[PDB]
């Protein structure tokens, strides 16, 4: 079996790169060379993917001694690691995201996304919907909730679109961005003791203060850690999500004549539209055998919920669109133990945005032609598209 350069490319910007379907039909793990070059294994099976995702033989840190690595652009990131340091910060921030938790949060954010559409209004057709919505909604919502100001959301945007661009930035410029962020975080950290808020950093920073094993440093981490995954992938979800229901208006038609629908549809929409085309990245603690093949302690293994969320072993018609499709455990929020913290504040979020996109504007519709996008970001593990103007 031939070995296949990572990360890989799409065809056409609307569908999932055509290199994971072909493997997911004849390798059960594929072998690959990593962006840095060093050699890496590649799962796309449905079953297979979240094996490796939950299996406690599998390790999520990147920075074990002699292990290949996926990039050489890299953050410290306490909370990926494994347990049972991963399970005490979990255990520090998983009360305040809940479902019941952050249904609380959903007045807010309904008045957050309809000033969104007041300005898009007022503006006029055609415009952005990344610009005008998938953009200023999450990165609003996180900022908010973690205590960010609001002044300092738009150097945050450029420093976060720099660190989740893992192809595109020179190490001085990535570096750059990465130091100037924690530095603003350590900042805020200390801003936030010195004159604490009602957000979810004053409350990390005092947890802080009364325990000597969780540093200012260890708070900084998190907080950085929640902002990116708490904007880049809802950004980058909520367009394509947008962008989906408008290539299949017959479903849009359905959705918006029944709201009941919404929470059902946001399911389908990120089983069918990834929040990036990056595969999640996986070291084995010792060896492990899949199928047949035998994998060495040591190893990289890949996990593509790309591929898996179109696994036809799991989904049915997996390149259609059915918004209340039964049994809908898709992968795009992980599985195992490090199954995305803000599952549900992502889900909330895009059923208030998309809800109220669809109340807004009854014949919105894209004001260009399909052929006419761009997929932004090939060589990231995360992307969405360039624009996606629409009308109504
Ligand atoms: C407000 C929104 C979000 C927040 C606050 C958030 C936060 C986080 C955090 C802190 C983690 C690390 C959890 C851990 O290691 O224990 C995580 C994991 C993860 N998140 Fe989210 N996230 C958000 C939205 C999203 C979206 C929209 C997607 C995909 C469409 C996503 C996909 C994932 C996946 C796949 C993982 C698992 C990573 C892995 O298994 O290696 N997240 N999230």
């Amino acid at each position: 079996a031939t070995r296949h350069p990572y990360p890989f490319d799409r065809a056409v910007p609307t569908a999932i790169p055509p290199l994971y379907e072909e493997l997911r039909e004849t390798e059960r793990v594929a072998a690959i060379t990593m962006a840095t070059g060093d050699p890496g294994f590649l799962v796309t099976r449905y079953e297979d993917v979240r094996f490796v995702l939950s299996d406690p033989r599998f390790s999520v840190r990147q920075d074990l001694p002699g292990a290949p690595r996926l990039t050489e652009m890299t953050f410290e990131s306490v909370m990926t690691t494994d347990p049972p340091v991963h399970t005490r910060l979990r255990r520090l921030l998983s009360r305040d995201f809940t479902a019941r938790r952050i249904e609380r949060m959903r007045p807010r954010l309904e008045e957050i996304a309809e000033g969104l559409l007041d300005e898009m209004e007022k503006k006029g057709a055609p415009a952005d919907i990344v610009e005008s919505l998938a953009v200023p909604f999450p990165i609003t919502v996180i900022c908010e909730l973690l205590g960010v100001p609001m002044v300092d959301v738009a150097r945050f945007r450029g420093w976060a679109d720099t660190m989740v661009s893992l192809t595109g930035y020179s190490m001085e410029d990535w570096t750059a961005a990465r130091d100037a962020l924690e530095s603003y975080l350590d900042g805020l950290v200390a801003a936030k003791r010195e004159n604490p808020g009602s957000d979810l950093l004053s409350a990390l920073v005092a947890t802080a203060a009364e325990d000597n094993e969780l540093t200012d440093h260890d708070v900084r981490s998190l907080s950085l850690i929640l902002l990116l995954a708490g904007y880049e992938p809802a950004s980058n979800q909520l367009g394509s999500s947008v962008l989906t229901l408008l290539r299949f208006p017959d479903r849009l038609a359905e959705l918006r004549r029944d709201p009941g629908l919404l929470p059902s549809a946001v399911e389908e929409l990120m089983r069918y539209a990834p929040a990036g085309d990056g595969a999640l990245f996986r070291v084995t603690l010792e060896d492990v055998t899949i199928g047949d093949t035998h994998i060495p302690a040591n190893s990289a293994v890949l996990a593509s919920t790309q591929a898996a969320n179109w696994d036809p072993r799991r989904f049915d018609d997996p390149t259609g669109l059915r918004l209340d499709r039964p049994d809908n455990q898709h992968t795009a929020l992980g599985h195992g133990i490090h199954f995305c913290l803000g599952a549900a504040l992502a889900r909330v979020e895009l059923q208030v945005a998309i809800g109220a996109l669809l109340r807004r504007f009854p014949r919105l519709a894209l004001a260009t032609d399909e052929s006419g996008l761009r997929w932004s970001s090939p060589g990231s593990m995360l992307s969405g598209f360039a624009e996606i103007p629409v009308t109504w």
